[PDB]
């Protein structure tokens, strides 16, 4: 299978890539370093996730000593909700730059359609354990993203987290200058958004698939949760094609035109979880995963579920 994706702006985006959430700053920086030695070209980071300054020590290595070109690594960011007001955004986007050690992001993301009251909290919460708000409608914020595009700090933008109406609203955008190149959603068997995804792709935005694996190491994992990685239907497809279990959860967004960001800083890992290219789910293994649906979601943003713009009330 081709190795990238051919994005609304001209650029190709490796379909594989390293996810960084929850990787220790004192690990990242190794993980990254052995995922672009056996073949990774894409990283997945966020200001959030609090080691992109780690994330960026590998990269600019890896460059130094001249084992990949700046041009052949594909990185992405993305925007906090406490930056979304347009005198914050550059800031945000100039600090992931500095910690990155880049002068250009690939790619970068709305990180969730909320915004939040600016300030040194991530989560700003009030008595009822809800988030606080900011006011700035997303449609500014996204002028403020198209900016990026404009000074040539970021070669694409794009989003995440957002259903198919808030797509709907960029894409209806008065005065829209860039279409959103990339809706990064969670996306994994027991998570399946046909809906959400034939939509984004039928109008040329790219899906990207975070948690493929079902996120094991995520922190309110509770033992009743299903388990992707455990279960018995999917292990038996992996046997069938003498391959890992996650390597089929990997494979199988693929071949639904996704890209697909598993996350490990585990070295064996890194490298068996990109042999990937050799091997392929039948039409009937494709149907069969889809099948084990159930809308079952790692990242449900729970905090935030009166937000305005709360993306999972609605169906897609
Ligand atoms: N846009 C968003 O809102 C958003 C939300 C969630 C995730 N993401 C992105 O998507 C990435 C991936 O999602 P995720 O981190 O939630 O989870 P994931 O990639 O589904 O799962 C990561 C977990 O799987 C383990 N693992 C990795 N390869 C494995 C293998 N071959 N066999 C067994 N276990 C394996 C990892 O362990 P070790 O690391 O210990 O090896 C880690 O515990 C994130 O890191 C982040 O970059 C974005
Ligand atoms: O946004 C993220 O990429 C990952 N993440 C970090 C904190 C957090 C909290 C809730 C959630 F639903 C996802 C979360
Ligand atoms: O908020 C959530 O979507 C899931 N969650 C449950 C407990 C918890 C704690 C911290 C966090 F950052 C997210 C959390």
């Amino acid at each position: 299978m081709a190795s990238r994706i051919l994005l609304n702006n001209g650029a190709k985006m490796p379909i594989l890539g390293l996810g960084t959430w929850k990787s220790p700053p004192g690990q990242v920086t190794e993980a990254v370093k052995v995922a672009i030695d056996v073949g990774y070209r894409h990283i997945d980071c966020a200001h959030v996730y609090q080691n992109e300054n780690e994330v960026g020590v590998a990269i600019q290595e890896k460059l130094r000593e001249q084992v990949v070109k700046r041009e052949e690594l594909f990185i992405v960011s993305k925007l906090w909700c406490t930056y979304h007001e347009k005198g914050l955004v550059k800031g945000a986007c100039q600090k992931t730059l500095s910690d990155l050690k880049l002068d250009y992001l690939d790619l970068y993301l709305i990180h969730w359609p909320t915004g939040f009251k600016p300030g040194k909290e991530f989560f700003p919460l009030d008595e009822s354990g809800n988030v606080v708000p900011s006011d700035t409608n997303i449609l500014d914020t996204w002028a403020a993203m198209e900016e990026l595009v404009d000074e040539g700090l970021v070669k694409a933008i794009g989003i995440s987290n957002f259903n198919h109406l808030q797509v709907e609203m960029i894409l209806n955008k008065p005065g829209l200058k860039y279409k959103p190149a990339v809706n990064q959603i969670e996306c994994h068997p027991y998570l399946t958004q046909e809906k959400l995804i034939q939509y984004c792709q039928s109008k040329g935005i790219v899906v990207t698939a975070y948690s493929p694996l079902g996120s094991p190491d995520r922190p309110w994992a509770k033992p009743e949760d299903p388990s992707l990685l455990e279960d018995p239907r999917i292990k038996a497809i992996a046997a069938k094609h003498n391959k890992t279990t996650a390597q089929v959860l990997i494979r199988f967004p693929m071949q639904r035109n996704l890209v697909v960001i598993p996350k490990s800083v585990t070295p064996e890992r890194i490298a068996e979880n990109f042999k990937v290219f050799d091997f392929e789910l039948s039409s009937q293994d494709m149907t069969t995963l889809l099948s084990y649906n159930r809308n079952w979601r790692v990242c449900a943003l729970l905090s935030c579920t009166s937000h305005k713009d709360y993306p999972f009330h609605e169906e897609f």
